[PDB]
């Protein structure tokens, strides 16, 4: 019953940076927010483009990061495309 459910942001983020030293994180989704903090430049693919050769640093089974990030990661993502 405690809390609910919405700190999941808290998952990514403190899994994101919680100590930063060499392990591919959101350290790079700045980047990609910064980039397209609203993913206006997904859709196309021009997202992967970039996450792919990123995502080769430590994405490759689904180790980089799985959470709140896949959440905002794939929020716009797997929310993208539509009128």
């Amino acid at each position: 019953m405690a809390c609910k459910v919405k700190a999941e942001l808290e998952a990514a983020f403190k899994k994101l940076d919680a100590n930063g030293d060499g392990y591919v994180t959101a350290l790079e989704l700045q980047t990609f927010m910064v980039t397209l903090d609203a993913y206006k430049a997904l859709s196309k693919d021009k997202v992967k483009e970039a996450s792919a050769k990123l995502i080769k640093m430590a994405d490759k089974n689904s180790d980089g990061k799985i959470s709140k990030e896949e959440f905002l990661n794939a929020n716009a993502e797997l929310l993208c495309q539509l009128k």
